[PDB]
């Protein structure tokens, strides 16, 4: 429990050698996650919840442009109402007395909301209806949990809309999907692959499911990053959500729903984190800069302290939040590891020579590259470097994603691509019967998580398909290229 020894040790598992232990150490030592006495439930500490507040402000600002309004619906669903559509958590008593009708924690708010929609929708003048919630949902599974990405309770947003026809809803589905892209690219520097889910992997209530897929290249696992469904009139028939149209004729509404969870944070940690600890894209880090003082003698102490307070004022006047670790009990080297492990994008060092030159040293977190900068240039160099740190993080990640995809044309090359922690891009006939056949065979040939291969998504960005190409599995005419891989 010695501070210096713990500081020098940092993360002690190498990301590439022991990924599972590497991930646990990072989330605990960078002060993101705390554990709890109920399995599969975790505490979001400030540094983690700050990230959620950043993406929440962005997604709010964007869905307002689509005229989507936030709201809040009850945490509880009556058994009577939920079972009008079996791992839900059930409230059965208050104090010591049983409830006459059991009560479920929402796993999602479909039945809670769509049950009231008919009261709000009477004619076309009431459409479209566009609602969003920021809440938690509970799903009591006994699979092995994993912080951020696979938990019994998790924070998310769920948005639900209803439209007068199909095209206006289908357009909204993909408009939201691109906001999920920007959520991951512009804020978490994580590249995703837009696609359509296979028939066997889509949401049971949707006509189609569009998805944003991410890939964890260190363990070879694909993970769904966000989702956006076109529900059609399926839920309008269940709940009788009708309206009178412009011709005075009763019609069903066309609905969409879409969500993104704190799994996005987990994906971001697994992408950018290195053997030093957390690595934060500037847009989700509270402190963009850490100012560390360095003292050669005891005489230059009052000057360097004042010089660091000048740089702090320069950055904070430009609304660039920072922190000046003026603690006298720790060495500069200690502070370097301290804030590197916590993922601060930029470190500014001020020493005696840097003060004699009226300059400073600015170190990047992603690649540890240093450069000397004049004091009057500190603000401009910091601004451009925060932008380049993001771009570098994203481009390096997009490289790892692209290199994780092996385009194949026969099944005889599938197992070799899987065992190299990759996913295959294969031409597929999209027949639903083949989805389980591919799972059973890929896991059979694999010799804890599963070894089976499942249809991840059919990408929107389709490679050229020669009109005579056949399915990599059945040999029947192929329809589109499909990503297949191992998942959680
Ligand atoms: O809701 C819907 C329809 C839509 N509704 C509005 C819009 C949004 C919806 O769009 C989706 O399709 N969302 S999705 O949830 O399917 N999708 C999103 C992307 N994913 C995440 O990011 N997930 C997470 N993020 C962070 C942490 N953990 C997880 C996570 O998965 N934990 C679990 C796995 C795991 C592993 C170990 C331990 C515990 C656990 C729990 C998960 C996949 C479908 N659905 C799902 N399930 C239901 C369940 C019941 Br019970 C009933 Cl009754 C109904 C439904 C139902 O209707």
């Amino acid at each position: 429990d010695n501070a210096i020894a713990s500081n020098i040790l940092g993360i002690t598992s190498k990301k590439i050698e022991n990924f599972s232990d590497w991930y646990t150490q990072v989330i605990v030592k960078s002060e993101l996650i705390e554990y709890y006495d109920i399995s599969g439930c975790y505490i979001l500490r400030p540094a983690a919840y700050y990230i959620w507040e950043c993406v929440q402000a962005f997604f709010n600002k964007e869905i307002k442009k689509l005229n989507v309004e936030n709201s809040y619906f009850p945490l509880f669903v009556t058994k009577n109402k939920l079972e009008k559509e079996p791992e839900v958590a059930w409230v059965t008593k208050y104090g010591d007395s049983n409830l006459p009708e059991e009560i479920a924690i929402r796993p999602t708010s479909e039945t809670i909301m769509y049950s009231v929609f008919p009261k709000w929708i009477r004619s076309y003048r009431d459409l479209p209806l566009k609602l969003n919630q920021w809440n938690t949902v509970v799903r009591w599974e006994f699979k092995q949990p994993t912080p951020f990405i696979r938990t019994r309770e998790f924070l998310w947003q769920e948005g639900h809309t209803a439209h007068k026809n199909e095209e206006e809803a289908v357009k909204l589905v993909f408009d939201i999907l691109d906001l999920y892209r920007r959520w991951y690219e512009e804020y978490l520097a994580v590249p995703i692959i837009k696609g359509i889910k296979s028939e066997g992997e889509k949401f049971g209530g949707a006509n189609f499911t569009s998805t944003a897929e991410a890939f964890i290249s260190e363990n070879g696992r694909a993970i769904q990053a966000a989702t956006s469904h076109y529900l059609g009139t399926n839920f309008a028939k269940m709940f009788k959500i009708e309206f009178e149209d412009e011709n005075e004729v009763k019609q069903y509404v066309h609905q969409t729903s879409w969500g993104c969870t704190t799994r996005s944070i987990g994906i971001m940690i697994m992408t950018h984190g290195d053997d030093k600890g957390l690595v934060l894209p500037p847009n989700v880090s509270k402190y963009k800069v850490v100012i560390v003082p360095i003292f050669y003698k005891t005489t230059d102490e009052n000057a360097i302290h004042s010089y660091c307070k000048d740089i702090e004022k320069i950055l904070k006047n430009a609304q660039i939040n920072c922190v000046y670790d003026d603690r006298a009990s720790y060495s500069p080297g200690y502070k370097f590891n301290h804030w590197e492990l916590r993922g601060i994008p930029i470190r500014i060092e001020v020493g005696p020579k840097d003060l004699q030159n009226n300059s400073c040293v600015i170190v990047r977190r992603d690649n540890n590259e240093k450069c000397n900068v004049k004091k009057e240039s500190v603000l401009l160099e910091t601004q451009q470097m925060l932008v380049d740190i993001h771009k570098n993080l994203f481009l390096k990640a997009k490289k790892k994603l692209d290199d994780s995809i092996v385009q194949v044309t026969s099944f005889s090359e599938v197992m070799n691509a899987l065992n190299k922690k990759k996913m295959v891009l294969a031409p597929w006939c999209e027949d639903i019967a083949t989805e389980e056949e591919i799972k059973k065979e890929t896991q059979r040939l694999s010799l804890t998580l599963s070894g089976a291969m499942k249809p991840l998504c059919i990408p929107l960005d389709q490679p050229p398909m020669p009109p005579n190409m056949k399915c990599f599995w059945s040999g029947k005419p192929a329809k589109r290229w499909c990503l297949f891989g191992r998942s959680y």
